[PDB]
């Protein structure tokens, strides 16, 4: 597809997740009251999200380095292999953040933490920093 | 959270539906080879994203009639029933495409154009002409 449009989608892709992971960061901070339903349902569109194949959402010359609007490294494309790992690592998280949802605050709060550090850990490599 | 982030998100759901569906109308155009591996590709992904569940997408008081860069209309809220009943059509059609995407250029152009006449069906009632 034209540019711009693959980067609107990668961007709507992350605003996704932002919005289902938001509930579960604001409940493990303490600033919304644990409630364990809306907890499992945050948790399970989540792990749909994780479902979805993003492959076209990477297509080549879509970096930083080739149009505007996007935060996406080159890097992501100079190495797939360590790409993959962090998207693994988060896909894992994220599968885990499932039984812990109804276990209680602590435990949510934990599961959390873990996502949050992949999360980061993906942006650390290959998200443009500002 | 707020308006603002919800709003990015509906239209982020939107450009992932397109991105998906641009390659299968392509095709079914003859505008691009149909490729029946691709094809199914694309059907898959999109039958993920109607297993989304989108409420969260749809919080009161986010309609275009209450905030800028937002082109639903506040029908989607007024008309609860008729939304719903857009989006299952939409559902459905998506759910038959998949076996229909590997199955040769015809098949794939019929089963496209069901799905066309849903997205356009929801647009034409609950989307702002704009
Ligand atoms: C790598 C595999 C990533 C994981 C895991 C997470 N994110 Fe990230 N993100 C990634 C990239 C390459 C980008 C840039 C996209 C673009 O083209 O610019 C992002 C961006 C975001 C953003 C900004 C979206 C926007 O509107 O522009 C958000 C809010 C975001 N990411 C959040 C987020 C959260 C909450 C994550 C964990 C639950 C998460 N990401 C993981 C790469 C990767
Ligand atoms: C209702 C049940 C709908 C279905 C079925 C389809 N679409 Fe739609 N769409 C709908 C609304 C209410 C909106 C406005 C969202 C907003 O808040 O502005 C949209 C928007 C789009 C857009 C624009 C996205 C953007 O970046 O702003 C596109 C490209 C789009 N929709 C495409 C699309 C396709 C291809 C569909 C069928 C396969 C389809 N939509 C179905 C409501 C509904």
């Amino acid at each position: 597809a034209d540019a711009e449009h693959v980067v609107e989608a990668r961007k709507g892709y992350f605003s996704l997740v932002a919005l289902e992971f938001g509930p579960l960061a604001a409940m493990a901070k303490g600033e919304m009251p644990y409630d364990a339903a809306a907890a499992k349902a945050h948790a399970s569109d989540l792990v749909t999200l994780t479902k979805y194949d993003p492959s076209d959402l990477y297509a080549p010359g879509t970096s930083a380095d080739d149009v505007k609007g996007t935060a996406a490294k080159a890097a992501i494309w100079q190495d797939a292999d360590g790409f993959q790992a962090k998207g693994m690592a988060f896909f894992e998280a994220v599968a885990a953040l499932e039984p812990a949802a109804g276990a209680g605050q602590k435990e949510l709060a934990a599961a959390v933490g873990k996502v949050g550090g992949t999360c980061k850990s993906c942006h650390d490599d290959f998200r443009v920093k500002r």
